[PDB]
């Protein structure tokens, strides 16, 4: 009932430039009945909240944390999408073959979700080897995606669960069209947020992953912004008319 879905990641796309923050919440404070906000990001519900405490993110109305392996609403954890995403998911099985590559190392505990596995690419390693998991993975009978962002973190999560996935449950759960959605990402973590129909956003300071991406996907609802940070946020909100 709203006339905007904003969708954000946080870290380098929200969070980066303390002043294009400050702004572009000062903006959207004085019409904050006037869309849902969600940030989209990578980290825990817990590390996001932390983020917020150390730079004042402002309250969204839910949060798409772990890649969109873990949605909150107010209340609490959405335990349909939780269900939703454990259906056929082998976490195990595929953990351990990800546990085999020499080049992968695991994530922090923390990082770890019943829906999401996590490791850092070898800084060393040949990236190749992550097309070598990903198909390896994807011949188990598992539905599995691989996210491959900043050239080093590596998740594991189940087919229907990646940023992307989060957002079209997310619209469909407020009856918000793609064409009120606006998406904004930066690594390779919010290529599924693109894929969506939804407007979308490229930050100035996104990783090559994502402008690779934009080279060969990129389509007229995406806009490859000329401000970095949040700056693009308010380019894009400008650009696409939303707000009006
Ligand atoms: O935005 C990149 C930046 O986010 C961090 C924050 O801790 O990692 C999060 O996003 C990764 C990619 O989706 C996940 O693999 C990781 O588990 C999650 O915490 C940084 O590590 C990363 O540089
Ligand atoms: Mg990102």
């Amino acid at each position: 009932m709203r006339q905007l879905l904003l969708i954000s990641d946080l870290d380098n796309t929200w969070v980066g430039d303390q002043q294009a923050l400050e702004h572009l919440q000062e903006y959207l404070g004085d019409r904050r009945g006037n869309f849902y906000l969600a940030y989209a990001t990578g980290r825990s519900y817990h590390s996001a909240r932390e983020l917020q405490k150390q730079v004042g993110l402002m309250e969204p109305d839910y949060w798409l944390t772990a890649v969109g392996s873990e949605i909150y609403h107010p209340e609490g954890l959405d335990q349909h999408w939780a269900d939703y995403l454990s259906e056929h998911w082998q976490r195990d099985i595929l953990q351990a073959i990800a546990d085999g590559f020499e080049a992968l190392k695991p994530q922090s505990p923390l990082e770890q979700n019943p829906w999401k596995i996590s490791y850092h690419l070898d800084p060393q390693a040949c990236p190749t080897v992550i097309d070598q998991l990903t198909e390896m993975l994807k011949e188990t009978g598992i539905p599995v995606q691989v996210i491959f962002s900043s050239g080093k973190d590596v998740d594991l999560l189940p087919q229907r669960s990646n940023k992307g996935n989060a957002t079209q449950y997310l619209q469909q759960h407020l009856a918000m069209e793609p064409s009120q959605t606006l998406v904004c990402g930066d690594s390779g973590n919010d290529i599924g947020l693109f894929e969506t129909s939804a407007r979308g956003v490229i930050v100035r300071n996104a990783q090559p992953e994502l402008l690779h991406w934009y080279d060969q996907w990129g389509d007229s609802r995406h806009y490859r912004a000329q401000s970095s940070h949040a700056g693009a946020i308010l380019e894009a909100i400008a650009h696409f008319d939303f707000l009006s």
